[PDB]
């Protein structure tokens, strides 16, 4: 249970909740061809398009509630540690963003933190030590104009029944500038990118001693794979 709620662009943060379309709650979207998962539950929407440059260094905070830790010393801030999984950021180009609606967007993943089968790290792990924060680059390609960045974490420590995988998303809207030419040679729909029955949404992750360590076996991410310049 978590929100992604704030954005950084190397190193300045943005605000909290500034430029996100972001769930008022922390429960997850576990529905898979819901519109929910598009960029979370319906909740905040926010006026601002956040200004970034094509290859700058984007932050991307999740917090168990919106503004931080639900109370002192809360042990799943900025998520419990048992919800390992991959956490993965999306593009979808958009003429603008702040008035786009999250329908019918073509979606290219341009990152992904799975699973590290030799270290037994999860990118949720990555999460949890970097106190929320996951880092990526955009990609120095793409083309200048608005978009929806979809950043997504997936928390597999039920998985292994159907439909019981658990999705905490939102959506930053953008503007590129300094960008290239890229345009993605296939795109995804979501929903539809994801099946309940994908090898990485439909998983036991738990190995012999009862560790949720994959049995040491590499991991599939849902979806495509991210995009190269
Ligand atoms: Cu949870």
């Amino acid at each position: 249970h978590a929100i992604f709620q704030k954005v950084s662009v190397n190193g300045a943060d943005q605000g909290s909740l500034t430029g996100l379309r972001a769930p008022n709650n922390n429960n997850p979207v576990q529905n898979v061809n819901s519109q929910d998962m598009i960029c979370g539950q319906s909740g905040s929407t926010s006026n601002t398009i956040i200004e970034v440059k094509a290859g700058d260094r984007i932050g991307a905070w999740y917090q168990h509630v919106i503004g931080g830790a639900q109370f002192p010393n809360d042990p799943d801030n900025p998520i419990a540690k048992s919800h390992k999984g991959p956490v993965m950021a999306y593009l979808a180009k958009v003429d603008n963003a702040a008035t786009a609606s999250k329908t019918g967007l073509k979606w290219f993943k341009i990152w992904e933190d799975t699973f590290n089968p030799s270290t037994k790290t999860w990118g949720v792990d990555n999460l949890i030590n970097n106190n929320g924060w996951v880092y990526f680059n955009l990609p120095q390609c793409i083309a200048d104009g608005n978009y929806l960045l979809r950043v997504e974490v997936l928390a597999l420590h039920s998985a292994y029944s159907q439909g019981q995988a658990q999705f905490f998303q939102s959506c930053a809207q953008i503007n590129v500038s300094g960008g290239g030419s890229f345009t993605p040679a296939s795109t995804v729909s979501f929903p539809g990118a994801y099946s309940a029955s994908d090898p990485g949404i439909l998983i036991n992750i738990y190995g012999a001693t009862g560790q949720p360590d994959n049995n040491g076996q590499p991991y599939t991410a849902p979806g495509p794979a991210p995009i190269s310049c």
